[PDB]
């Protein structure tokens, strides 16, 4: 029950929705670079204030920053000994190449790169209806996956918010960047044989079952 894997998917595909499933199953560190950035933002740090502007425009934060963030976490974070789930990294070919390098040196290569495949049309409704609990990252959807207490993080009472980069202006820039910059990474992993595609247009439980199936564990 150990995994070192990457999650690749467009904005809205369902990475943050499935990761908890993977965490519980494999007890791996969930390293979501979007969550790390948002953490910077909330501490009011300088890196956070600069990342915030770019994120809100549907831009990508620079590779150097993102590689250093991940290198430190792989290195100093003890929870990353059991294995890890990279969520949102790598996001560009250079990050992919540098990650490859890093893991060679550490002698812990990636086992799986799961692509969550889902058409762009669907992704707009998903991003438009999303509410997150900002003090965790718990995502809900107004239509597709409602809080019972509306606008309230059901299990823990706290208030739900919209993400600032979930504006359909940012969203268009987010998708174009995914196709232009991130999608090429999929071929990289196809060529090393650790890629598996998952149908992320299905509902959550059906996607997770497909996941297990694809990991070759369940
Ligand atoms: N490495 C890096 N390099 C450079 N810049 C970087 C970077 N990492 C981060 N950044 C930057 O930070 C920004 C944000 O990154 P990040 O936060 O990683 O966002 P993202 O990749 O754009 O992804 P999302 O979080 O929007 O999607 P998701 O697939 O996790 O969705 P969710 O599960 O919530 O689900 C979406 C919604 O749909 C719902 N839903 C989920 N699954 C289903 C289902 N199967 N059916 C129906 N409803 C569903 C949910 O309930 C929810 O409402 C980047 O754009 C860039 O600026």
């Amino acid at each position: 029950e150990s995994i070192r894997m990457v999650l690749i998917g467009p904005p809205g595909a369902g990475k943050g929705t499935q990761a908890p499933n993977l965490q519980e199953r494999f007890h791996a560190a969930h390293l979501a670079t979007g969550d790390m950035l948002r953490s910077q933002i909330a501490k009011g740090t300088q890196l956070g204030l600069e990342a915030k502007k770019i994120m809100d425009q549907g831009g990508l934060v620079s590779d150097d920053i993102m590689v250093n963030m991940i290198k430190d976490e792989l290195t100093n974070n003890p929870a990353c000994k059991n294995g890890f789930i990279l969520d949102g990294f790598p996001r560009t070919i250079p990050q992919a190449e540098k990650l490859d390098q890093m893991l060679k040196e550490q002698g812990t290569p990636l086992e799986k790169a799961i692509e969550l495949k889902v058409d762009d049309e669907l992704l707009v409704a998903r991003i438009t209806g999303r509410l997150i609990h900002p003090a965790s990252g718990r995502s809900y959807h107004k239509i597709f996956n409602p809080p019972k207490e509306d606008m309230k993080d059901d299990v823990t009472g706290e208030a739900l918010v919209q993400r600032s980069d979930d504006n359909a202006d940012a969203l268009k820039k987010r998708l174009a960047a995914y196709h232009a910059q991130t999608e090429p990474i999929v071929d990289f992993y196809k060529k090393t044989g650790i890629w598996a595609g998952v149908d992320a247009s299905q509902p959550p439980a059906t996607v997770w079952a497909d996941f297990l199936n694809k990991l070759g564990k369940n």
